[PDB]
Formats: C-alpha cells, structure tokens, sequence
C-alpha cells in the first residue's frame, strides 16, 4: 500500500496523541523511565472514503493490514516500543481514527545540579519520516494527551503531562521528518533524605566538633577520624545513587565541603597536642576555644554561600 | 469480526474472574509483584447460537480466530500480559466461554507507615474500551474468582482474593471504558526482622548505655562512637530494602530517634569529662547518675508514643 | 481438531515422562530453579490408526498442526514453558509418541530450618484439562524418566530424580484437571560454609573470650565491640544469601544466640571495671575467673541444645 | 532471488552509511555499549531499471520479500541487531536505496591504562559474506554518516563518529568476507573522580601524616591503621567500577603506591615507639623529624614518575 | 520432508564445524559463558543431486523449508540458540553446505581449586537424535572448525579452540543419540589480583606483627584486630567473585590459614599482657621475641605446604 494522494502540494497531516497509563522505573542512574500509555494517531485517506446509505454503516473497522499506516516511532528509545492495535476506525470521508497500546524504555537525561530538591523535564520525542510519494508532517490533537489519576512515579511528584503542538520538520538523510515534544515534567520528593542521608551526616559532624571541649588527644584522634569514616560511607552510599555527572551537585558540594572540616579539625587537634606537650597550654587554650565558635560559624556561612550559589 | 448485536440499547456484559495460580516476587522497591492465574470470559453472543438437536453437538469449540472475542487490558501492568487461551466453549443459546492462563508484572503502590508491620491490598484493575457499535460493561463471576491453596509469596501471608463486583464505569477519549477491581489482601511476616533487625539494633544501643556507669572518657568514647557506626550500618541495610517515601515509616522512626540517643550520649560523655577536668567530678556524677534512669525512661516512653502515633 | 472418541466412557490416558538434560539457576532467595528437560508425550488415537502391509509404512511422523496433541501445561512456573518439539511418531494401532525439548523456571518452596545442613525436594506439577468431548487423564511411563549423568546443580547434591505415578485428579472451574508430581531430591553441598562463615565467627567469637584474661578496661571495650561489629558483618553477609522466613533457620539461631553472649561479655566487662574503680578487684577477679570456664561451657551445652532441636 | 548479475567479473558494491540517533549503556567492565542507528544500503540491481517515461513513476518503493537484499551483519554484537526496515527506494537505472532503524549491544574492548582520564575508539564492525554467484564487497557513502546532535553518552564526551572508507577484504570458509569499521571517539569526564575518589583518598593520607607530630604511639596506631582501612574501602569501591586487566591503570598504580606509604609510616610509629621504650628519645625524633618532609616529597616525586610513566 | 535414503544400512553422516565470532560474559559464579558463532553442516541427500550440463547451474541455493535439514542442538545451553541460517547450497552430486550465525548461553562447569592460577576447558556439546527412517551420526570437518583473531574474553587468555573428531553414540529413550565435543581451553589473568588482593592481604598481616615490638597490650589488641576485620573485608570480597564449591580452592585455602595466624597473634598479645601484669615480663620477653622469627618463618613455611600441595 502507498500513502494518500495530494490533493495540492500540501504535505499529509497525521494527528498524535499520548494518553499515559502507568509510569514507572526511573533510574537516575541510567537516565531512563518505562511508559505504558496509548498512541492515538488520525489522517485522512480519500481512497478510504464510503456512502453511509449504500454501505449501511457509520464507519468502518479494518486490521493494520488492510490498509496503509504511518511509520511513526519515538526517537529517544532503547529498542523499539512494544505495541498493540486496539482501533483503527474509519469514518466515510476517510478519517482514519487509530489507537494503539504500548510501552517503552524512554533514555531523558536529567539534571542533578539540586539533587536531591531537583525538578525535571523528561522527554517523549515522536517522530515520522516522508516517503517518496508525499511529505508527511505531525500534529497534536490536545483533547487526546493526557494521564490516567493513578499515574504515581515511585520518589516524584507528577507535575504535568503536555505537547509541544509545532513540529520542529528538519531534513535527515535527504527527507523531511517531523518531530513532536511530549514533556512530563516531575519533581524529586527530597523528604526521605533528610532523616536517612542530611541528618545522620550533620549529627556525626557535630560529634567530631566535641573534641573542642576536650584535652585528651587519644580521645579527639577517635572522634574525628571514627566520625571521618561515617562521612565516607555517607559519600559512597550517595554516589552509588546518581551517576557520575561533570559537574558538581548540591549534595556532592556539601559532602565534599564537609572533608575539608574533618581535615581543619584534625590540624587543630594535632595543634592543640603539639602545644600542650611544648607546654604551651595556654596558646593551645585560645585555639580550642575560637575553634568552638570558628567551626559552627563558618559551616553554617559556607552552607548559605553554597545554598545561594545552586537556588 | 463484529461485536454482537444489541437486542435494545442495553450494552454488552462481559462476565470475568480471575483465579489465582502462582504469586511471586513482590518487589518492595519498585512496589511490583508478579502473578501466573487463570482468566475466564463469559459473554452472549446470539450469533453463535445453535439448536442442539439439528448441530447434534450440546457445546461448540472455536478457535481465537473463528469468532468475536472481547479486547481485555489489564490496567496497572508493566507490559501486556504473557497469555495463551486455554479453552473458547459456546453454549446453544450463544452463551461463550472463554478461558486463557497468563502471567503479568502488576504495578501495586504499597503503604510502608507501618513497616515491617505492614498489610497491603494489592489490585488488578480488568479494563475493557467500548467500540463504535456497543458499549462493553464488565461483570464479576463470583463462582470463578479464587486462589490455589499452594499460593505463597516469600515473606508474605495471603490473606484474601476477592473482587469489587461493580466496576468504574467511565469516558475516557470519547468512549466507555468499563474498569474492574481485583484485590489481593496481605500482611508482611515481621518475625525475621526481630532476630536480625531490631533486637541486635537494641543490643548496640544497650551497650552504648554502659558508659554512664565508666569514668573513662576514652573507653567511653570508644563505646558510644563505635556502636553509633553499628547503628548507621543497620540504617544503610533497611533503607536498601525499602524505596524512598514521602512519609516517616514505623522503623525509619524508631532508627532516626535513636540517633538523637546518640547524640545526647556523646553530649553526657563530654559534659562529664570536661567536668572531672575542671576538679567538678561531684557534680559529673550526679549528671551520670541521673542519665542512668533518664535514657531507658525516656527510650521506652518515646518508643510507646512512636507506636501510638503509627498504630 | 478435536480429542480422540471414547470407547465406552473411559477418560483418554496422556502417558508422560520428564527426562533432566540441564539444571541450574536454584534461586534460594526467589524459591525458584531453572529445568532444560525432554518432555514425552504417548496416547492412542484410534484414527490415526493404519494398516502397514496397506501403507508400507511401520510408522507415520505428522506436524503437530496436522494432528491432535494435548495442551499439557506445568502449574508451578514463572511463564509459559520455551518449548521446541522434536519428534511425533504413529505407531498402526494409532499409538502416538511425542517428545519435545523444552526450558522453564519452575516455582518450588524451599524448607531453609537446616540451613546449611538442608534437604529439598524440588517439584514439577505436569497438568492437563479435560474438553468438553472427553475427560483427560495423565500417567507416568517409568522407562521415560529419568536425568543425564552430567546434570549438576551448583551448590547442590542431585539425589534423585522420580514422579509420584498416581495422579491428583480434581476439578477446577468445573472442569477435570489431572495433575501429576515429578520430585527432584537435593541436598547442599555445605562444606564451604565451615571455612568462609561457621570457623571465622568462632574465631572472632573467640577472641572476644580473652578480654576475661585482661585487666585493661580500654583494651577490653575494643576486643568485646570489634569482634561484635564483625559479627554484625557475617549475620549481614548470610541474611544477603537467605530468603526472610516465618520461622528460625539453624546459622540464624547460633548468629541471633551469639549476640547474647557478646552482650553478657559486655556487662562482665563493665561489671570488673565498676568493681576495680569502687576498690573491689577481688570480687571482680572471682567473676573473671568463673567466666573464663562460663561462656566456652554455656556456649558449648547452648549448642548441644540447638542441634538437637533443629536436628 | 538471486544476487544481481555481473557485466563484467566485477564484484557488487554495497555503499553504507550508519547514522547514530542514541548512544547509552557503556557498561566499563563488560566492554559494552548499547546503539540505536540508521544504516543506509545502497546498491544497482540492472534488473530491478525502468523507464521513467513508460512507468510513470520516478521511483518504485519495494517490500524487503519482493526484491534481493544483501545480508548484513556485525561482527562484535553479543546477538542479531533488532532492525526495522523503514524504506527501499529503486530509481530508473536500478539503484536501489536501503534504510532500516536499528538497536544493538556492541562488544567493543577498552584500554583503562589512563583511567579515569582515558579516551577510549569504540568500534562498529559491518560485514557481508559472498555468495557462490557473486562477490560483494562494502563501501563507505559519506554523506550518509554522522550523528544526531543530542546523542550523549551519560560519563562521556563524544568526539567524533566516522568510518575507516577502505575495507578489511579477506577470506573466511573458503568465502570473501567484505568488513568496515565505524569508529565512536570518546573521552572520559574524570570531572567527578576529583571530589568522590581522589581528594578523599588524598585526605586521609595526609591525616595519616600527623603521626609524624605526635610521641603517643597509642594515637598513631590509631591514626595509620584506621586510615589504611578507609584506603582499602577506595580501591575497593574503584575496582567495583572496573573490570579486571593484565596491566596496571593509572589510579591502580597511585591506590597500589599509596599501600606502600601506609606500610612505611607503621614501621616509623612502630620504630619510634621501640626506641622511646629503649630510652633512646633524642634517636626517634631525628626519625619522626626527618618523616616529615621524606614522606610529602617521596609521595610528590612518585607521583610525578607514574604521571610520566602514564602520559 | 523426510531424511535422505540411505544406500545401504550405513547411518546418514552430518559433518560439523563452529567458528567462533564473538567470546563474552564468563561468569564464574553461574558457570556460565556466552558465544556468538558460525555453525556450519554438510551432509549428502541424493533426492538433490543434478547434473550441471542440464540444469545450467553449477550449485543451487535452497531456502530452509524447501530441503531436508537435520534438526542439530546443543547439550549444555540454558535456552535454544538463537539462530539466522546465512547459506544453504547444493552441489550436483547432492552435497548440502548449510551455514547459520548463532548466539548461545553455555553452561560449562570450572575447576576452581588453583584459582585466581587456574586454566578451564570450556564445552559446547553438539548433539543429533536419529530418526525412526534414518540413524544419524555427527562428524567434525576441521577446516570449518576455528575462531577470529580479535576474539578476547575480558580476565583470560584464549589458548585454543578445538574438537573432539569422534563422537560419543549412544541411546537415549530408545533413539540413537551421536554427541561432539567442542573445547575451548582458557587461562586465567591472575595479574590483578597480585595488586589488588593478595599483595594487600599480606600487607595487613605484617601490620599485625609490629606488635611483636611493642608492650603496649592497647597498642596491640587495635593492631591485631583492626587488621583482622580489613581480611574480613578481603574474604567477603573474594567469595563474592566465587562460587560456593564442595573443595578448598587455591586464595580460600590462604585466607582461611590467615584466620589461624590472628588467632596465634590473639593469644601471644594476651599471654604477653597477662605474665606482665603478673611481674613475669622476662618471661613474655622470650615469648615475643621467639614470635618474631616464629610468625613469618611458620607462614612462609605454610605457603610452602599449600603451593605444592595445589599445584
Ligand atoms: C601552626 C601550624 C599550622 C599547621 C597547618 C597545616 C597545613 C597543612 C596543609 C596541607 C595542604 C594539602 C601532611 C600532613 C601534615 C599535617 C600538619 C601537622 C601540624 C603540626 C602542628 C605543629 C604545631 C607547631
Ligand atoms: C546542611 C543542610 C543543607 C540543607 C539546605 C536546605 C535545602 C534547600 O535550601 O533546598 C532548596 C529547595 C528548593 O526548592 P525549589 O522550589 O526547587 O527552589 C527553587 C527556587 N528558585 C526558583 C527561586 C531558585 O527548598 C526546599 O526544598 C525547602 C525545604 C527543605 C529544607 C531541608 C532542611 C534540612
Ligand atoms: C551544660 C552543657 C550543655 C551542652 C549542650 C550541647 C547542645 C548542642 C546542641 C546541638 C543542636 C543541633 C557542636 C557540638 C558541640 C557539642 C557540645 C559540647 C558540650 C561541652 C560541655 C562542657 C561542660 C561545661
Ligand atoms: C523498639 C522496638 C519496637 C517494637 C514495637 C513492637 C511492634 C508493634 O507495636 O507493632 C504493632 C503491630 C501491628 O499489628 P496490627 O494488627 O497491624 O495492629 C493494628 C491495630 N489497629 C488496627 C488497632 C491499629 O503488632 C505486632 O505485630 C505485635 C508483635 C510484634 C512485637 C515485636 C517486639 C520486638
Ligand atoms: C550485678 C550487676 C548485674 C548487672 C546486669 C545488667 C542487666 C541488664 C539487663 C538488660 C535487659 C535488656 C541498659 C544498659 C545497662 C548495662 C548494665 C550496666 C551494669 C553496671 C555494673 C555495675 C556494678 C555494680
Ligand atoms: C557452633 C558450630 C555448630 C556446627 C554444628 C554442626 C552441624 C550439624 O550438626 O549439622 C547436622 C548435619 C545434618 O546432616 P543430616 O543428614 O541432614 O542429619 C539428619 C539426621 N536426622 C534424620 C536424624 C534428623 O550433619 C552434618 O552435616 C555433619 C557435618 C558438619 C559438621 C560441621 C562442624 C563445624
Ligand atoms: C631499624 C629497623 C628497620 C625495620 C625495617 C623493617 C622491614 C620490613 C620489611 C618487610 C618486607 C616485606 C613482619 C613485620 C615486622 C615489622 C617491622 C618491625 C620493626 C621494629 C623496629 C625496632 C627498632 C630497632
Ligand atoms: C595524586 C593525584 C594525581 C592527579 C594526576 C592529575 C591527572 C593527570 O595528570 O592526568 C593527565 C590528563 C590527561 O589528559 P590527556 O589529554 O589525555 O593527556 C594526553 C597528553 N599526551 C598526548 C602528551 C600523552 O590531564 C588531565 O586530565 C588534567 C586535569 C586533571 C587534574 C586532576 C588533579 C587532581
Ligand atoms: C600458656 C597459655 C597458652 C594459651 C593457649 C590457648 C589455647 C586456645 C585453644 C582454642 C581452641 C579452639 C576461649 C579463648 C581463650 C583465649 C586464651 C587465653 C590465654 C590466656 C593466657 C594466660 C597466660 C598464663
Ligand atoms: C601468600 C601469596 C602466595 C602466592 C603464591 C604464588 C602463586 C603460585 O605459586 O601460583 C602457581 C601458578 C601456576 O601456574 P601453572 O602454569 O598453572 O602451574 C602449573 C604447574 N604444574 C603443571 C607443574 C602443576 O604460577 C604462577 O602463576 C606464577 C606467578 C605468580 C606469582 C605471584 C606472587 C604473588
Ligand atoms: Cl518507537
Ligand atoms: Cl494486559
Ligand atoms: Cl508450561
Ligand atoms: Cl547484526
Ligand atoms: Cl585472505
Ligand atoms: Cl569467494
Ligand atoms: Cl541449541
Ligand atoms: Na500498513
Ligand atoms: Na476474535
Ligand atoms: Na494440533
Ligand atoms: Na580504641
Ligand atoms: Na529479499
Ligand atoms: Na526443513
């Protein structure tokens, strides 16, 4: 089968909807979610076109087929998409109104910049390419996008689900294609960090910071470095979580700033020892007690500094 | 193939049941469980219909293929179903009988308040789109809705198989869709967590304790640092096993509050150091005495509003 | 097609057999186990039936589309059976002989009590469902089970390979179904257990014991609350390779009793240094020196205890 | 259908192109990637020529089933790609015009010899094998490879994606066999392994250095083993990230040296403590002094060889 | 179709080859290796033969349906190969050349016991089962029996891929049964592992006998069981690369040995303590002086013992 004549020079229209049923599998790490949704996709084909007295019915069901199809596929996929005809309905003047169910893994990178009080757009990229017969150009039909209600993305917040209605028409390989954005845009729920990752690590923190209140260098040698490896298993724990990203994220700058508050500690420390047995106590004594309002004070400025810097 | 015509303008009812084969991996974190059961269709189609007497045979067997066959989604699924029809039996007044074994991965949003002494209700939503000609209703067939006595699923008891008999009957881009609720009621087997979770996450904290009754700073540091690393172990190991909620669950309660427990130890530890230092080790033992009782009476009062609060 | 006709109104017998080419992929934690097995199939069909001095032919190979073969199905499976027939052979009486090569993961509970000490017996429920025409009933053809000499199951003792010769026949919405039991008996190859979890946890265990040989309060606090954290790294370690059970399994018995010991050596510990700072050191050195015989004879009687209880 | 005839004894030139439209999954220690392209078949088929004038038509478009298509395969995939054909386009003088959309796992070795900061050529091997009729060699067309410009690669820049014209023409089972190399440059973002890997590492190494400030053994010990553990929790955690090669990377090489370090500065805690046990004080402080400057310089100069060594 | 005729009572001869293409995935654990080969078959069929004077052709190439092809699997795979038959022709005495590009899972059992020194041979057992017409046996053609150059399994050296040219006949359920061996003989890349395990291993236990220079008991009990939990940590991380086996292998005999060497080093810290405490130091001088020389010439002595013994 060939695709519809032209009546002029005008090229074929396919209309396209994306209705999303279940959302699920994001993986930060891969840079990808699995969709199940429906595909609406509408044209006319004249040659389709019947008289609803002669035949008797106000429209027509054919199978894939019997009739001709516009080759659409997503661009931003892993394999193709899994699919399943549902309707093709064919009204007299050769509407064909066709309905698929399917499901794909869809690669959208992610921006982990605020991670993990980050907000994200991900993409569905539809797109067909022009035969030799005609141009074919896509459309978005708006009262066929939407989202089931008990559509939940586990850790997101569901935003919205819409289409970017103009196509951006390019040519690829020596024939136009025409693409269409479909944008879900969701945002992370950050509360299970604060008492599983930010809290614990700020408490260890504020542990090691004890030994400014104590003389006893074997005592303060534990605290820091024991308190230390918390904040390495802490690093790690978070890394294993996200990819590896080129630039520098929100949490990866705190966890990064708290390593040069370890090491300071155990310079004072190491300091305040050298001192005592130089007996020096007194010069030791000053330190220790500006470390007691130096170390909160700055933390707590260098926090607002980096807070600024990324919100 | 057509639908079956409508005598009036009564829709076409589709009678279903679920029976339940295989249950299996239930995936905590990605709120997915995996099921293997029987479906059984039902519907009158009045140009099947046969006389008896005249065919000679009491039912007819059809291939998929042979007649109209209603088209029936699962909503909340991953992929389309696995399915092979078992079974196509037609009854002289054009009563259809149809039956397929499947296997699907169910997309089920779990409730984690209470974990691990958590019950969950797992559904399969049956889901059928009207065609041009008919509107399809779904129906529950009491008789053939049930389970295997040898069902299991690892960690799990099963409770219940039961479905909501009148379905959700809405529009959805212009046509009925007729929407049934098959529920899986269960309660997580919270023995295990005991013996390997909380007892041994109570020893630690137990052992933290004893340094109210030790004047060495040294040890005592040692004690409460140490088993403060046991605890962060114990919290990395639940939350690998759960996914990230937007809500405080029952154990991700009690393991934050003990980090406060911690906290106030490492406080209690220090305070009477720093004492004992300054020539004050009378009013140091008067803070360890007291912290003696105040910890446990404060760790079993918290714990008793913590288990009001969640059940 | 339809079933071959009755005789009088005997059910039609499907002769079965299972013969193991590969085994593998026995999933403790999902309760599951991979089969690549030959799967024979013989039943009379009298009009198959042929003359060979007429034909020529001592026996007839067909297509399974050309004739009728029975829908066999296995019950305790994750998805239908990937099976390839290999050959369909018609003996003049009408006798057909079917064998198809096929791979499946087959669901099968396990019983971990005994852990690492433990024995299974693995199923493979063979099924059929009767048709309206006739009833279907299944048997076991002896001479057709059996396994390669080469099958091996990683970690496991394959013991024997046999069918429960009578069948469970029952009724399943309102049709006869005969099931049939092929049991694969298995026991665990639990030597690496004794060098990599069982020997080094009496080590570490062991180690902790010499703190009723030292004085040192500091020296002690680190031998008692290393080698527990250690043990809190091996009950981690065996849990990974366990599923959660409803009941206690033998390593989660001695792994949950050893904490016990551990949290005693702590008090003991605790206990000497309270008495040595109150001036009480030979009240302390009585409890030392008992302990020393205590813990290694209330461990050993501990152990006699759960032996004897799980075996 | 048979190959196309030759004029001459000239073998049949097939043009390709491949056009990347994804790139994801380049999994480091399997030495794969995932890809998802165009590939563009070009070929003159005499018999498949007409004239323009008497067809009517300036192209003919052909199903895959109705006209010879050359077989064509990859050398380093793990399985088949999984291709859809999405046009054959014939003009007058029989040159025929292949497209097909494709999705494959390719095998591509790395060499981590630099790692993290490696570049890496990743290879795509396109191959057809001769028939008894004709030989069939392959050739580059230009114009129809590249790359779409959103093709990210998550942990990498791509720099380039060409194709070696001349092909690799050589005999396989008495069969020429015509092979081209499509080349993926690409470069590491080492970005991230600077705050997660390498100023960690670096951290606690230097804190094992302020040993070399402190006269309590007691505390070195403490300092130079816990610091050890946490550099073999890195080398760990890196190793997890590779795969295992007969030659040592650049970070392999530092993680390795950085052992040795660790090692020396416990035979200086270890020397210094014996000699201050012997009374000899003024001996150990000429070591301990002298440690200070030995170990940052020795470190600097090592590094500074292996960063010759390497790049 | 049936087989060829057979001329005289001689069995039908199927001659075989493998050419590896692709060599990945070697999972110790699962004992489980992926291949990506030609399979290439040649056997006479009479019914085919024509004569190249009259038929015009000097070979015919036939399509699989078409002819006779006989149904050739593999023993110790998971699932069917996946297969793409590339070539089938026909030469006018009735020889049959088919040739197939496939991709297979292979389950080939290792011999860890010298491991990370050991060498495999890996198995691809080719099988036929004869027909009721005709017996089949299998035959290796070793100019079709090879591998390609850039073949590399990523931890091994490819030393030879070669085939066992006698078959093993035999009858399985009544059927002649003619099975080829296909080995391809591996060797281990031990490299890594000196840098990464063992060379680490050793570095720790030697940290562990600086305590045989120091009387410091606290000192002592942080070296020798912060050393041991770091082999803790080496052991976990080596039985996650390996298999659970029913024999002691190579690095587990070591590492279990190790274990022994703490334990020692355990009781010589305490007994040294205990005879110090005690006013016997000259006693516990002997003691660790003796343990000194003892320690390493008992476990370069032991190594000794165990590498003869291994290999
Ligand atoms: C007044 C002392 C200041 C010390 C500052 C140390 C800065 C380290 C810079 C690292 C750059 C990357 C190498 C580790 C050395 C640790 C410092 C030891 C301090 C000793 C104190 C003695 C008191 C007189
Ligand atoms: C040390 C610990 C540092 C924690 C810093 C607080 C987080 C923050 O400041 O995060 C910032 C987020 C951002 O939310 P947004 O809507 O994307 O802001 C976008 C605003 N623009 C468009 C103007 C840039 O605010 C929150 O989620 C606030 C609640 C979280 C508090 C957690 C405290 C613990
Ligand atoms: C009387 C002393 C009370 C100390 C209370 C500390 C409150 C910390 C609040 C944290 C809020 C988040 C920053 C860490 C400081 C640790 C406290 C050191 C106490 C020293 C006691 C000396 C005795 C005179
Ligand atoms: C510190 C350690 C805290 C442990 C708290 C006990 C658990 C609890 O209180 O959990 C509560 C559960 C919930 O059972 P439910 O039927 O769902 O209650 C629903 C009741 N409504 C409908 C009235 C709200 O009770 C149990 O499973 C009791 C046995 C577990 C004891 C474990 C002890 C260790
Ligand atoms: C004779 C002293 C026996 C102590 C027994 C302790 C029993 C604890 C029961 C826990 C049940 C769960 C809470 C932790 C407290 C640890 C005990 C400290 C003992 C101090 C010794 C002082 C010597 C006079
Ligand atoms: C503390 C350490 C405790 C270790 C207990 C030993 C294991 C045991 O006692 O295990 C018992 C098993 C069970 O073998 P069974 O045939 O299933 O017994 C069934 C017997 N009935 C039918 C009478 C009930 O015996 C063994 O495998 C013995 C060899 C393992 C010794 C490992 C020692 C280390
Ligand atoms: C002057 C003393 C130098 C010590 C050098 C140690 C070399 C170790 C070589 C390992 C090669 C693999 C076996 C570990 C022993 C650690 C060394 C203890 C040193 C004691 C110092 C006493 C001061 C007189
Ligand atoms: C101890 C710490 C050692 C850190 C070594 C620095 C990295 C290096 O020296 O790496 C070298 C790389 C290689 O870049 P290239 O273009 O491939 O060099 C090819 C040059 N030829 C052609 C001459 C061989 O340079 C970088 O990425 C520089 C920036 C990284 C700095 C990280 C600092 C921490
Ligand atoms: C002369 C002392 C020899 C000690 C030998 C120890 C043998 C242990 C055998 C374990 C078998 C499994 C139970 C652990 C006890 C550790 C030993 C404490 C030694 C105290 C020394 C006192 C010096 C007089
Ligand atoms: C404590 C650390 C113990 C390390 C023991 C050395 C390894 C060994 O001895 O391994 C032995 C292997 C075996 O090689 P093979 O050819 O299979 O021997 C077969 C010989 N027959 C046929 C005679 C039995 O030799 C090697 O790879 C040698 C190089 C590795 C050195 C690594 C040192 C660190
Ligand atoms: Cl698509
Ligand atoms: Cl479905
Ligand atoms: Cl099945
Ligand atoms: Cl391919
Ligand atoms: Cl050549
Ligand atoms: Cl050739
Ligand atoms: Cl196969
Ligand atoms: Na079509
Ligand atoms: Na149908
Ligand atoms: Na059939
Ligand atoms: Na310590
Ligand atoms: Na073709
Ligand atoms: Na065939």
């Amino acid at each position: 089968v060939s695709p519809p004549p032209p009546i002029a020079d005008e090229p074929l229209t396919v209309n396209t909807g994306i209705y999303l049923i279940e959302c699920y599998s994001l993986d930060d790490k891969a840079q990808t979610f699995k969709v199940n949704a429906f595909l609406s996709l509408s044209w006319k084909d004249r040659r389709l076109a019947f008289d609803p007295v002669r035949s008797g019915v106000r429209v027509k069901t054919y199978e894939p087929e019997a009739i001709w199809i516009p080759e659409i596929r997503f661009v931003n996929v892993e394999n193709a998409r899994d699919a399943d005809v549902v309707d093709i309905s064919v009204s007299p003047d050769g509407t064909v109104q066709y309905l698929e169910r399917f499901s794909a893994r869809v690669l959208s990178p992610l921006d982990f910049r605020r991670y993990p009080f980050d907000s994200q757009t991900l993409h569905i990229y539809l797109i067909v390419r022009s035969v030799d017969t005609r141009n074919i150009v896509l459309a978005v039909d708006l009262e066929k996008v939407g989202k089931n209600d008990d559509v939940f993305l586990t850790g997101w917040d569901i935003e919205s689900f819409t289409a970017v209605v103009k196509p951006a028409n390019f040519a690829l390989e020596d024939r136009l294609e025409s693409k269409l954005d479909y944008q879900l845009r969701i945002s992370r729920q950050y509360f299970s960090y604060i008492p599983n990752i930010i809290l614990p690590m700020l408490f260890i923190l504020f542990i090691s910071w004890t030994a400014f209140w104590s003389t006893s260098y074997e005592a303060n040698v534990t605290l820091v470095v024991s308190t230390l490896i918390a904040h390495i298993a802490f690093n790690i724990l978070v890394e294993t979580n996200l990819p590896k990203t080129p630039y520098m994220t929100y949490t990866g700058a705190i966890i990064f700033m708290i390593y040069l508050f370890y090491f300071v500690a155990v310079i004072e420390v190491t300091v305040q020892h050298y001192l005592k047995v130089e007996s020096q106590p007194a010069r030791a004594a000053s330190i220790t007690r500006a470390s007691r309002i130096a170390f909160p004070v700055v933390f707590l400025l260098a926090n607002i500094i980096l807070a600024f810097l990324f919100f």
